[PDB]
C-alpha cells in the first residue's frame, strides 16, 4: 500500500521555512493555538509543528 501524495523534498525544508520567521511571532501562535500548520516552501506538501517539535528544531538547526 502507497499513496502519490508526499514531500518532493524533505520535512526538514518546512521546518527551515519555519525556522527564519519572528520568534515573537512563531511564540505568539504557540501561546493560542499549542501548534502551526504550514506548507513545505519547496513543493507545497503540509506539515504540523508543535513547541517541543520547534525545541529540537531549535537544537539541530542552530
Ligand atoms: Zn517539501
Amino acid at each position: 500500500m502507497d499513496v502519490e501524495f508526499k514531500c518532493t523534498c524533505s520535512r526538514e525544508r518546512c521546518a527551515d521555512a519555519l525556522k527564519t520567521l519572528p520568534d515573537e511571532e512563531v511564540d505568539s501562535i504557540l501561546a493560542e493555538d499549542g501548534e502551526i500548520d504550514m506548507h513545505c516552501d519547496y513543493c507545497g506538501n503540509h506539515y504540523l509543528f508543535n513547541a517541543m517539535d520547534i525545541a529540537e528544531i531549535r537544537n539541530n538547526a542552530s
